[PDB]
């Protein structure tokens, strides 16, 4: 009773992290499949009877309450953005990761350009310091794998004016991940766009890159004050919280609901 | 003291529906502009001090609670979808409204295809009737104007199995718009994709098209039961609630926050 690769793939789709079932136990495929189908139908029936909230939707709402309560303004900006923003962030023709739309547009690969525009504009009207955040879809063409999606969901929070120090940035990151119950460490890294970053790690998984400005790119966006900011992937936070093996369990998907296969 | 078209446009950007200020009162542009800038800075400072929630985000959360409480499952499905879904919904090469991405993808112009897939899949696992809904971004290339956006936000709720009658569909639409406090009437219309529709009107503004199945298109999506469904534009609901003259006030935007100009 050896399982084919097709049979193992079907069982892995139906397996969830809390199961203490092994696919190599010697039981035939028909019994492993029947048992896992029964467990997952039960799981989906319980969600329909008692919860009915989507994991990505529910986490966005929880994060939104956290930042609104700490004084950050909730932003919802365009997902379809000018291709020119890509040139101005300095992603010089990484640029291969961009989804193009028609002649002059693209799907945004990050939230920073739209939020830079909001920091600049709101500094003319609001008292110091300016505190804002956005949650929503972002897009990158990626090598397939366990920690990257082509369509994912970003949180970016940022602050401009007073209080924009490394120690305050680390304190907000720490209060945020303590609220979610997720352990982490900070390591130094760097990238083209922003220079040196403080990367927020859970083991070898990058949850966030964060930046303490000013940086030379600021003049291109009309930013002329100290600032701090961090970008987090929500599907990666869900992967840690629910111990998913593959980040697809967490994604916008017709193939999983709250980590449960929809092929039942 | 006559105002140029550029000056009137600047004042219209700064004017809000609750103002009882006229741009033709004879006052010079410099005084009308200073007064409206002061009002809008005050308005934005009050939002930052006391609310901090985005109108599109807040309405999505309110609608989500309404449908979850009435027994509908919250869905979050892909925004970037196969171009093939467009052919299969019968949008035969209206097809000019589609944003293409690379060779084989597009931005979704509606939520129905992804929700048809979820109805089919969930009918294998959940008790009758199947009740689901989604809220999120949709995309159509449009003639510019006061009631159409290229990037907008759709609610679609639907049900399959028992209870899928014209009278139950009208009763859910009625309970939903009574919850939001919006008056409406129902008129018959039709379209290519679905055939006859029940259009939900507020005056001459179309809030929704709704459908009582079965329809011949069902076989293409593997749907084989009675069903009912309705699609609503959130920016149009916000336009009615806040008496906006132009639907851009309601949109994802770097140019307005909760209907207030960000150019201050
Ligand atoms: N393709 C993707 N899929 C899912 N989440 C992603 C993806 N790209 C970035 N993120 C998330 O967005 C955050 C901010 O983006 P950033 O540009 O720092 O990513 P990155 O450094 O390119 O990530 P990686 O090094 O893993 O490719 C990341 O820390 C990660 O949580
Ligand atoms: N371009 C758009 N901008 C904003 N809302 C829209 C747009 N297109 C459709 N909607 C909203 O989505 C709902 C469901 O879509 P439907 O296909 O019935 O629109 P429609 O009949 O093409 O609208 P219209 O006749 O105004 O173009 C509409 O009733 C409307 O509330
Ligand atoms: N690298 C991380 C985000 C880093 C934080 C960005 N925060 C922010 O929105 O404000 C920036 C303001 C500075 C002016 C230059 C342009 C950037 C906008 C990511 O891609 O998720
Ligand atoms: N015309 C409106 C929506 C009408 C309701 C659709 N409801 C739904 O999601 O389920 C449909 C199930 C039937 C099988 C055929 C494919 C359609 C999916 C709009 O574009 O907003
Ligand atoms: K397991
Ligand atoms: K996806
Ligand atoms: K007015
Ligand atoms: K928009
Ligand atoms: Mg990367
Ligand atoms: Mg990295
Ligand atoms: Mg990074
Ligand atoms: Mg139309
Ligand atoms: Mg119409
Ligand atoms: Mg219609």
């Amino acid at each position: 009773p050896a399982l084919t690769k097709s049979q193992t793939d079907r069982l892995e789709v139906l397996l969830n992290p809390k199961d203490e079932i092994s696919l190599n136990s010697g039981k035939p495929f028909r019994e492993l499949e029947s048992e896992l189908l029964s467990r997952r139908k039960k799981d989906l029936q319980q969600i329909y009877a008692e919860e009915r909230e989507n994991y990505l939707g529910k986490l966005e709402r929880e994060i939104t309450r956290f930042f609104v309560d700490r004084g950050f303004l909730e932003i919802k900006s365009p997902i379809l953005i000018p291709l020119e923003y890509i040139e101005r962030m300095g992603i010089d023709n990484l640029s291969k990761q961009i989804f193009r739309v028609d002649k002059n547009f693209c799907l945004r690969p990050m939230l920073a350009p739209n939020l830079a525009n909001y920091l600049r504009k709101l500094d003319r009207a609001l008292p110091d310091p300016i505190k804002i955040f956005e949650i929503g879809p972002c897009y990158r063409k990626e090598s397939d794998g366990k920690e990257h999606l082509e369509e994912f969901t970003m949180l970016n929070f940022c602050q401009m004016g007073s209080g924009c120090t490394r120690e305050n940035l680390e304190s907000i990151i720490t209060d945020f991940l303590n609220h979610l119950g997720i352990d982490f460490k900070i390591v130094g890294d760097s990238c083209m766009v922003f220079g040196d970053t403080l990367d927020v790690m859970h083991g070898d998984l990058e949850l966030s890159s964060a930046v303490v400005g000013p940086i030379p790119l600021d003049r291109e966006w009309g930013i002329d004050k100290p600032w701090i900011g961090a970008g987090f992937g929500l599907e990666r936070l869900l992967k840690v919280k629910h111990d998913f093996k593959n980040i697809k369990r967490a994604a916008r998907s017709g193939s999983y609901y709250n980590g449960i296969s929809t092929n039942l």
